[PDB]
């Protein structure tokens, strides 16, 4: 169960590692391991050559050969490094090749993860917040290349070298070392073990109480005219010094334990050198070992000892790094709400037809629904979207985009039911011109054209010329390609309305979802407006959204929905003859 | 001139390090220093022993001198504990013992601190927000413990051991090694100065463009909707994928770089062990040194390069500290704008008289000001202090309380100048009613109990029956000792209005500087605070100030404020007869 799912964690771990299609970090990954196979020879060959040094002195050997043997050494001890600190060159250069795999692991991983979260529903981003979706994202590719590093580079080379240095005890020395340095390392861990679990729970009170601490600082601060007002600061100190009192003796607590562990681990180190120690020297008393012996054991169960002391950090970074893996593998388990249909196809959109038939849309986490809305609209017409002020306008529009997917009813365009059709295909003949048009940081010319990505200077500025902004484009400061955004120059309602306006007269759609954004910023202004919005919506299909009643009046077909449901449905006279919500609702907004 | 201000900081740092109370952490302090003393022995001592048997083992010495040797040796190592990692029992011990230390040093900085930002000004506390503050006094008092430890724990023992290995290595060996070793420190030192500077510079862009990166992505994301408008999720993962690589390719520059100042390292190590081991090498050949000669020199030279791994580290630490220490010295530069006079007598308050006279208070960063306001209160009466709404209102009350200075007149209280008088005596005999009463998050009892520390359960339960929320106090769940505050159980206007009357009624002050919060709860609330309000303000001397005109109906004397000057004063009816600002004014809030 629980360990099948870590089996396929460590398959997508796998999976992750491996270059599929760059040639070249293949052969980077193969060179990597080879290094860390010689790194491990040069541990174990080390010691051997300091033990052939001094045998050599003890004995009369000559300048000759003793030259060399010692250089050699040297040599092999600049590859080594030694250990922890001064890292050798077989290291060194082996973090220096892994950056670039790293890497390319890296950028992967972050652009599947943007790409899902830009392939999924409106619902699920405005259920959540994105900021902390983002900081998950990024923990999780942290995560999961720290947690790839640390396991092929450290835990498993290190066990290796451990059980390599073990081997090596039992056969070339007297099986007795082996017993000895096995029963280290077993008591080393296990003592490790036992301390690390007190210790952290000690640590864990200490965060609490800290933030208690200075809660009560800032908290009698902020409120200095009363402390003034009733004579508190003596007061006010006092019980500042008591909390800190209290935050000092958790503090102990746990640096005492710290101090605890680490002495103990020294101890346990210090048992295992004396017995080494005194086995050897009385061995080589003996005319059994030689003096290079007792050299030779010195330095290597030293070079054992010293990677074990990062045991604790690794174990309490390993279960942080295991659940922000989990986690990022959660955000990745969502799926789409609304999906495109195995089907699929393109979509035959010729002219251009809206049918809407009894539409009861249920809306979610909302009191306003939509039931029974039927009305059609003929190529080259409007249709008036006006009423009361209520989510059931906007709610027609995004569900005319698909934003939000059927409840009951059937979605006609030129007769084609919109469901079975593919997403981008229905969505790239829709052009909608929002309330706020939002521009991102960047010029001008990329502002416009995000509208299509594919145009050159000319088409953009023959689309501003023809939306009415390209005087205030020439009148800008830096010209053309002025720096217009959150962090560069701000414009007004009309200029983000006209640029909205170029961008959906170089999309090219073939039925425009008309919004009024109705910011009123000048008469003048917003007849300019209108002018320019005949220009780009003549001759082609609108279903003109209106909050005031002006574009009302040239609608030829007009509609009053009653919070759910059309009541009024005709033409403005005739709508007024009729004398409902339409004509007091008018009286009032027009005086 | 700067090395005089270092050498007077230095002084400060040694006058926080002693500490002047305590008689039994001068002790501590000074066992402190003598474990560092014995500590730097230990690290000379271990080798000579590792000579000495090895050169016990060269030759065919007994077994009886052997085995109390080696036990020598390695009770001497456990005591030393190695290089880094696994510290001995002597560092262990003196970092147990600093904590009492650090503690009490940390503790006496920060209550200086926090009674420093108590004592300062109102107009300074308006100025500047409290959470930097708070964040500049931690990060100083960590800054000061931190360098004032490592400084005097790390820097100069390690500088001691330095010169201590010199020196041994020139006197007991051939002064060669000691040339050798000189060499080693000095090209060490140096090429790691020249290349960290480097490194950092490289360091420093990776920083803005990881910045520059997200900022991107997050916008990107934020703005869904236009994104599924205009069709551009590949468009956006490509520009996402751009910014990671110029990321990337800063990376790659920062970890080059510290590749090649570790192999720098690395290599002068190297080339320092190679020159002594041939030339220890040639003299044990020559039978000029002896066989243990060769292991001490491999020992301690690694003894002595193994300290230097983290210059780098504190190179880039120390720098942030001192910068921390010094804007919080900045912080404790500050005086207070309104200060006691050296005479700072207490007050002569007997029955308590009002006068103001020609007060032109000057009011900073504001242009509401007061020109030429006179007016005297006889004990027992009042004065409406009401008007149109300004800032000179507020400001009569809170320049009586000698929150701000005055400018340019005299306040009389008895016929005595407020000037002379000390601060809090003043301050005993005045109680305000502020617009919004404020509780902190503790009980009932310290609540009500905050206006005089000094104060029986039985007191303020009287108290509370006076001013009239005892019903209330007992109808609480928890009881007479419920939880209330801001993480507590939330109270209404009335609640806590009652509770500041409480306050108020055991403060016992003579002049009340009474305020109307005029809340408007209830109606027949209100009538009950009005109710509890003569009941506190009975035979004492009240400014009430009234932002409606119910309680000025009552004043004795009624002041009209013409935004600075005093245009009307007299009784209501005498006012209404004079028919200026004063009847319309009363028309219109009448109905
Ligand atoms: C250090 C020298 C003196 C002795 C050891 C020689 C080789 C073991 C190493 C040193 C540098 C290595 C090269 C450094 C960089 C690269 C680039 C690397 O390709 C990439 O990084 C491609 C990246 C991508 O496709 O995105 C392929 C291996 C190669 C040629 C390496 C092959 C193995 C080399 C020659
Ligand atoms: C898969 C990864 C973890 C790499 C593992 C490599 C080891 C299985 C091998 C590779 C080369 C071996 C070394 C090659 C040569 C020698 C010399 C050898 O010399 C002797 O004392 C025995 C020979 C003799 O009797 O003269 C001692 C073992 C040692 C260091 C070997 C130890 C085991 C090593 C490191
Ligand atoms: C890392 C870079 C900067 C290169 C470092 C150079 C060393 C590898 C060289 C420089 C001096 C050389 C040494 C100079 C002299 C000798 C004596 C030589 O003795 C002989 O057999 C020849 C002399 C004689 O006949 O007595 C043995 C090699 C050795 C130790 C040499 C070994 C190689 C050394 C250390
Ligand atoms: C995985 C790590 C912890 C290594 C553990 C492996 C053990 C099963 C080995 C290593 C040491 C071995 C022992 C080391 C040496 C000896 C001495 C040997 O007997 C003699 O040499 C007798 C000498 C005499 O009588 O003077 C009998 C096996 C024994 C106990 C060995 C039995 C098997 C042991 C316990
Ligand atoms: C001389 C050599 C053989 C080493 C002996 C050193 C001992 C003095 C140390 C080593 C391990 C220590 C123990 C390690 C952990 C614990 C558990 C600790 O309490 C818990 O962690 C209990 C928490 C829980 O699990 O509920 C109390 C101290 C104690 C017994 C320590 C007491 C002191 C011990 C025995
Ligand atoms: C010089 C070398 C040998 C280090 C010696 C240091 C000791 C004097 C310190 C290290 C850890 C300390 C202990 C750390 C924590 C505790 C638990 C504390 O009690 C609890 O917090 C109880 C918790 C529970 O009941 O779960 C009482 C003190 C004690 C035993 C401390 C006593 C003093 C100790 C043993
Ligand atoms: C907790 C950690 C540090 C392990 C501690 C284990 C030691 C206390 C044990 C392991 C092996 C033991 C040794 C194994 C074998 C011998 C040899 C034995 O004598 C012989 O067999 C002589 C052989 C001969 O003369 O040929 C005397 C005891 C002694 C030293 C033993 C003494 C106790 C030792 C050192
Ligand atoms: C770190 C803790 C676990 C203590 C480690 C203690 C060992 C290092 C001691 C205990 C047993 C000792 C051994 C016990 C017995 C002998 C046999 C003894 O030989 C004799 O002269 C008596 C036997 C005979 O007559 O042959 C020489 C010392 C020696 C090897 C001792 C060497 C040192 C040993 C291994
Ligand atoms: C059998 C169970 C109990 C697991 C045992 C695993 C250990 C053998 C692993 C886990 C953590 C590892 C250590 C974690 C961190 C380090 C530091 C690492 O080097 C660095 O990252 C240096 C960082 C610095 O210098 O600040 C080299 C490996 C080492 C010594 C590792 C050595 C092998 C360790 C002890
Ligand atoms: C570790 C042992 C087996 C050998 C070494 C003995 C002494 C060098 C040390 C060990 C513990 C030390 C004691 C640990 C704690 C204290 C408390 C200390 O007083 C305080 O901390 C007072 C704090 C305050 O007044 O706020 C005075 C020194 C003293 C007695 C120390 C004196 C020196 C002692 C006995
Ligand atoms: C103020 C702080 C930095 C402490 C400094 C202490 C050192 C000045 C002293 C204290 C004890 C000294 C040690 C005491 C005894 C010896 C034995 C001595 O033995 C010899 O080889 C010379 C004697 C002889 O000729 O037999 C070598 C120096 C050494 C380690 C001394 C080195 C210098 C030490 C560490
Ligand atoms: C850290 C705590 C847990 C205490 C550790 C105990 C050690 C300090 C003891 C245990 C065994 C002792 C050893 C046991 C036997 C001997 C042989 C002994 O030789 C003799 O002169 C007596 C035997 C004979 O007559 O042959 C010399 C001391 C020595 C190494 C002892 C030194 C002190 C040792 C290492
Ligand atoms: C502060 C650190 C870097 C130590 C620097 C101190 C130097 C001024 C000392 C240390 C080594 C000394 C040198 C080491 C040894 C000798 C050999 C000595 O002459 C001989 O022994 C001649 C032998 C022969 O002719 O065979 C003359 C002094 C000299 C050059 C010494 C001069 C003074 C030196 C440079
Ligand atoms: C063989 C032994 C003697 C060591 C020689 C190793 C060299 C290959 C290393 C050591 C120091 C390195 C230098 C250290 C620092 C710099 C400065 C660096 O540029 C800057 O930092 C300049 C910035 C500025 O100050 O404006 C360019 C590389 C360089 C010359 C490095 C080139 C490679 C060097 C010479
Ligand atoms: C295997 C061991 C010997 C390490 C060898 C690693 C080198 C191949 C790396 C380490 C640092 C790298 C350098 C780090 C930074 C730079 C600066 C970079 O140019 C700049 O950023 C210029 C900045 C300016 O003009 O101020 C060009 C590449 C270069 C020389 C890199 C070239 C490759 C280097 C030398
Ligand atoms: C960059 C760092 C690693 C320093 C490198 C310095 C070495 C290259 C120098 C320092 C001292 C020099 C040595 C000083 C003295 C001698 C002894 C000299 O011969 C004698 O004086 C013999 C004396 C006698 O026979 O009594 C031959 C050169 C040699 C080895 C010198 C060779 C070059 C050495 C090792
Ligand atoms: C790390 C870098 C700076 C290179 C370090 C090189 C040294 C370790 C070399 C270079 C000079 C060498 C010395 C040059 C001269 C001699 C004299 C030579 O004696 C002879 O047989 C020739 C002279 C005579 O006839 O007396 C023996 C080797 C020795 C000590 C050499 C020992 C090794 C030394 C110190
Ligand atoms: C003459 C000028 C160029 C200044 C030279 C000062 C150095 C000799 C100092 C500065 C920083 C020091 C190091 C800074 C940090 C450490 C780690 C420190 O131990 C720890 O804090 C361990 C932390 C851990 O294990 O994570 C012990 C001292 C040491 C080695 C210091 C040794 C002495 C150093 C190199």
């Amino acid at each position: 169960s629980t360990w099948r799912d870590f089996g396929r964690k460590l398959r997508l771990l796998s999976g992750y590692l491996w270059p599929r299609g760059s040639p070249a970090l293949q052969l980077v990954v193969l060179i990597c391991l080879g290094l860390m196979g010689l790194e491990r020879a040069l541990n174990v060959l080390v010691p051997i050559f300091y033990r052939n040094i001094v045998n050599l002195l003890t004995e009369k050997a000559p300048w000759n050969s003793l030259a060399w043997t010692v250089t050699s050494y040297v040599f092999l001890k600049f590859l080594q490094g030694g250990g922890t600190g001064s890292t050798g060159f077989v290291s060194n250069l082996r973090t220096f090749l892994w950056i670039r795999v790293q890497q390319f692991t890296s950028r992967r991983v972050e652009l599947l993860i943007f790409s899902h979260l830009h392939e999924l529903s409106l619902r699920w981003h405005l259920g959540r917040r994105t900021g902390e979706v983002l900081r998950i994202a990024d923990r999780g590719t942290s995560s999961v290349t720290g947690l790839l590093s640390y396991l092929v580079f450290n835990v498993i080379p290190t066990l290796a070298d451990i059980i390599i240095g073990i081997i090596y005890f039992s056969m070339f020395f007297n099986a007795w070392f082996g017993l000895i340095v096995f029963l280290c390392m077993s008591l080393y861990l296990t003592l490790t073990i036992v301390v690390t679990e007190w210790r952290t729970k000690f640590r864990r009170a200490m965060n609490t109480q800290e933030n208690a601490t200075r809660a009560r600082a800032v908290d009698s601060l902020l409120n200095f005219e009363t402390v003034k007002y009733y004579n508190a600061e003596s007061y006010e100190v006092e019980r500042y010094r008591e909390a800190i009192i209290k935050y000092q003796g958790l503090e102990w607590k746990s640096s005492a334990s710290l101090v605890l562990l680490n002495q103990t681990q020294n101890l346990v180190i210090g048992l295992g050198l004396l017995a080494g120690s005194l086995l050897c020297a009385y061995f080589v008393t003996e005319q059994k070992l030689q003096v290079g012996d007792y050299v030779l054991f010195g330095t290597y169960i030293i070079q054992l000892y010293m990677p074990l002391n990062w045991f604790g950090t690794y174990y309490r970074m390993i279960q942080t790094n295991f659940i922000d893996m989990e986690n990022m593998f959660d955000l990745l388990k969502e799926e789409t709400e609304v999906k495109d249909l195995p089907g699929a196809g393109p979509l035959r959109f010729q002219k251009g037809r809206i049918e809407f038939e009894n539409v009861h849309f249920s809306y979610a986490d909302g009191r306003e629904t939509l039931q029974d809305v039927s009305f059609t609209v003929m190529p080259g017409q409007t249709l008036a979207l006006v009423g009361p002020s209520g989510a059931g306008k906007s709610t027609i529009l995004r569900l005319l985009f698909r934003f939000y997917d059927i409840s009951s009813g059937c979605i006609r365009i030129d007769g084609q039911d919109i469901s079975q059709v593919t997403q981008a295909s229905l969505r790239s003949h829709i052009g909608v011109v929002p309330q706020d048009t939002v521009l991102f940081n960047d010029t001008i010319a990329d502002n416009i054209r995000y509208g299509r990505v594919t145009a050159g200077n000319d088409e953009v500025e023959a689309a501003a010329q023809a939306a009415g902004i390209h005087d205030a484009i020439m009148a800008f400061p830096e010209g053309y390609r002025t720096q217009v955004g959150e962090r560069g120059l701000k414009l007004s309602g009309g200029e983000k309305q006209r640029v909205a306006i170029a961008r959906t007269i170089l999309k090219a759609p073939g039925i425009i979802l008309l919004d009024e954004a109705t910011s009123a910023l000048d008469t003048s202004n917003e007849r300019a407006i209108q002018a320019s919005l005949a220009k780009v919506c003549a001759n082609r299909t609108t279903i003109v959204v209106a909050h005031r009643l002006s574009t009302v009046v040239n609608a030829d077909q007009i509609l009053v929905i009653k919070d759910g449901c059309i009541v009024e449905r005709g033409r403005h006279e005739a709508l007024l003859s009729r004398g409902g919500v339409y004509a007091d609702m008018w009286q009032l907004q027009q005086g």
